[PDB]
């Protein structure tokens, strides 16, 4: 299990420890640079928009356009260090895409890691949201919105067909990769209760390389597709890649249950968002119901 964030009070500040390090964080930070898109959505949900001073405008999705005029600190992968240091932030919030920059970010300001644990999603989620809320004295408000997400998950779980099984795939250029329980798309199986076609696909951020023959051999009832081409701006599109005779023979193809999930939520990985996680839950739910 990834280590949780832990905090202790010290008057004007908290001493915070997370899986990457220790940081003294001031209470009520007022210049926050946010590189995790989910947490950025949680700032919105908690009415903390005016605290944010930097965002990754190169990867800002459609549901986060209230932050389009914030100063840009680049993208989720192409972090602009000069821009960040010019802002003089009091806090920088990252997730797993930026852990490789942690030392460099920590020289600028205290840097909090809000990674989602792929093997312990819901527990991680709650700890990331509550830790942020504690910085601002908003635990109460955050608890109430967490309780809303939990109720949405119960509604989604309750309509799931225990007989039926699903395969999760990612399309990049023209190649296909598969993901299963405890991967970066694990919540489909782990939280929402959808049975997997193969429990033995045991993967993290990088998927198991397969072809359509595999998909047909497994004959899933649902295929959930995340198209990485949309995010990277490639020409290739999963609808094209999956239009072939082998995929056409699956029960998923025959029942219109090939589901193209929005990659601005699933791939860009906005699960730390109090509203964005809800939208993703509903998207699974309305696809299956
Ligand atoms: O460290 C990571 N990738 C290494 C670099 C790959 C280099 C190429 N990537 C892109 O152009 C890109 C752009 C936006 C979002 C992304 O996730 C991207 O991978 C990484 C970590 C967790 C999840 C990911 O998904 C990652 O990638
Ligand atoms: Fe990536």
């Amino acid at each position: 299990a990834m280590l949780p964030i832990s905090m202790s009070d010290e008057g004007d500040s908290f001493l915070v420890k997370d899986s990457l390090g220790e940081n003294k964080i001031p209470k009520n930070p007022s210049k926050v640079v946010i590189l995790d898109l989910g947490i950025l959505d949680t700032f919105d949900a908690l009415k903390l928009n005016d605290k944010v001073v930097g965002v990754p405008a190169k990867n800002l999705p459609k549901y986060l356009q209230q932050f389009k005029n914030k100063p840009s600190v680049g993208g989720v992968q192409q972090v602009d260090f000069e821009a960040i240091n010019a802002l003089k932030p009091d806090l920088i919030i990252i997730s797993g895409r930026q852990s490789k920059f942690y030392d460099k970010l920590k020289e600028i300001a205290p840097t909090l890691f809000v990674g989602l644990d792929n093997a312990n999603f819901l527990s991680s989620f709650e700890n990331n949201v509550l830790s942020v809320a504690k910085l601002y004295g908003l635990e109460k408000e955050a608890l109430e919105k967490i309780s809303d997400i939990k109720n949405e998950i119960e509604k989604a779980k309750s309509i799931v067909d225990e007989d039926k099984k699903a395969l999760i795939i990612l399309t990049n250029s023209n190649k296909i990769s598969a993901f299963g329980p405890q991967s970066r798309f694990g919540i489909i199986h782990d939280v929402l209760g959808i049975n997997a076609v193969d429990e033995n696909i045991k993967v993290g951020t990088l998927g198991k390389s397969i072809n359509s023959e595999f998909i047909l051999e497994k004959n899933p009832d649902y295929i959930f597709v995340v198209d990485r081409n949309v995010i990277l701006g490639n020409k290739e599109r999963a609808q094209g890649i999956l239009d072939n005779a082998l995929v056409a023979k699956t029960k998923a193809a025959q029942n219109k249950k090939i589901i193209y999930l929005d990659p601005e939520y699933w791939y860009l990985a906005s699960g730390n968002g109090l509203e964005s996680l809800k939208t993703m839950i509903l998207e699974i739910k309305n696809a299956v119901k």
